[PDB]
């Protein structure tokens, strides 16, 4: 079983991706790339993240969008000044009432983008690097059969990852323990995949997408790339516990484990996915099928 | 957000079954024994720096409140055993505790075997790695068993300098919220200081290793519900800081043990970087779902 994990690391994991922007542009072969940054009250960092991606716009990157979740700070104006198009949840999907959480935002962005490849990057990153998007799309553009690329960081993967996500995957989807940072917010997917899967709510969205991709398309459809060295963030334990509880709920939903829906005396828990976007945007989805 | 059924049960359970100031006297607890005896068991594996200090805090109760004080050694190669002897405990190996079954590793094994080596109607477990143990731990743990009708399991919790560690708050409590939400009322489900009746403890399987504490909690709940479980504040203690690799192994076994009790299959695949023992009443020695 380590054999399986070893072969996947050899073929589908890159600790030192060699790719240049020019090489990746030349491999697009008519595919387009959308970059989506979810954001809720991230005025201090959103501009910095956008600025690292904007030089790619009109070359490797075809669309650069911040999907705002109802910010009351200066997230929107700062994102626009840095060169992103800012799209509210309402504009993205106007006839569906918004619900809270990160998964909602990523799901809605599927209705507001046109890329054959969609790249998600968190807007709260303090130290963004311009090669994030290139590294995330490399396996999609240059390998065959890859549909989901997970960006990981080498450390000088926190406690929810090592105490909650990885041990639960060992128990319930054992091959997926090969993924170093299953909860990471920097990842890219094909339109084919992303338009066809339900989206878990809130903090469950990443693990839900990983597990659904694994089940439907298989291990070799998942890759991972090192984006560089980054220190662990230090979120308050109460935030980490709320994240954990939702990771549990989402994994339980994907396994059919009855989850009570009871949160932590503090926490938000939802067991209800949003449906595949191709059910609500069938014509958009069909237009984007190759 | 209105109160949930879990919230309502928690509120009343805390009122009836939790003590922030478990101030019973040793004398009144002794007077309440009413012929019951009390055994204290310290599981130990290579704890030479601390085992004697724990024993020393309990020894004054020996011959009064406490009838026997046993260190159940798990195969130490340091001076754990002789330090426990000099400090005034009875040292019993796994093999002497239960000669007819070959040992397997882990804490749960040690606690299970201690049921065959003890005679008390109440058994108290105290970790042997405690740095600051307080002499009132045992009195506080046995109080609800001696004085409160219907209680079979007492969990000792600590206040923290100005709840649990990372495995408790990220793994155990969130999984209980999902699978057994009434049990989220227990502040420190993974705690190593707890007491139970012989009647309860002989009747449940014992999970291996790092799963033993939460396995006992869930098996007690599944048999008797919240009414049979209590908790008591043992005092203020700083969080221990264990290495992440140990915390990850603890988490993986907590998950396995919860899954085995809650109808979830488990791959058996340990962390990418041992079975339950049957009730001791199968070897030594009502709460109806119908009407």
């Amino acid at each position: 079983t380590d054999l399986a994990r070893h072969r996947w690391l050899t073929d589908n994991s890159w600790t030192r991706p060699t790719w240049t922007v020019a090489e990746l542009e030349a491999a697009k072969a008519g595919r387009t790339i959308s970059v989506v940054l979810p954001a809720l009250n991230e005025e201090e960092t959103v501009g910095g993240v956008v600025e690292t991606i904007r030089p790619l716009l009109g070359g490797l990157v075809d669309e650069l969008i911040v999907l705002d979740s109802g910010s009351t700070d200066d997230t929107e104006i700062r994102a626009m000044a840095a060169g992103a198009r800012v799209i509210s949840r309402e504009v993205a999907l106007p006839e569906v009432a918004p619900q809270p959480g990160k998964g909602e935002v990523l799901w809605r962005s599927l209705a507001a983008t046109t890329g054959d490849i969609i790249v998600f990057i968190d807007s709260d990153l303090i130290d963004p690097d311009p090669m994030f998007v290139p590294k995330l799309v490399g396996p999609l553009l240059l390998s065959e059969g890859v549909h989901l690329v997970k960006g990981f960081y080498r450390r000088p993967g926190g406690r929810v990852t090592e105490l909650v996500a990885r041990p639960l995957l060992a128990a319930l989807r054992p091959e997926l323990t090969c993924v170093l940072q299953p909860l990471g917010g920097e990842y890219a997917g094909t339109r084919e995949l992303l338009m066809s899967v339900p989206f878990a709510p809130g903090y469950g969205v990443e693990i839900g997408l990983l597990v659904d991709t694994y089940d439907r398309l298989g291990l070799d459809a998942i890759a991972q790339v090192n984006l560089g060295v980054r220190a662990h963030r230090n979120r308050p334990l109460t935030d980490l516990a709320a994240m954990s509880r939702q990771v549990i709920a989402t994994l339980f939903s994907r396994c059919g484990v009855p989850d009570s829906g009871v949160g932590l005396t503090q926490s938000e828990v939802s067991l209800v996915d949003r449906p595949p976007m191709n059910t609500l945007r069938g014509k958009l989805a069909a237009a984007l099928e190759h």
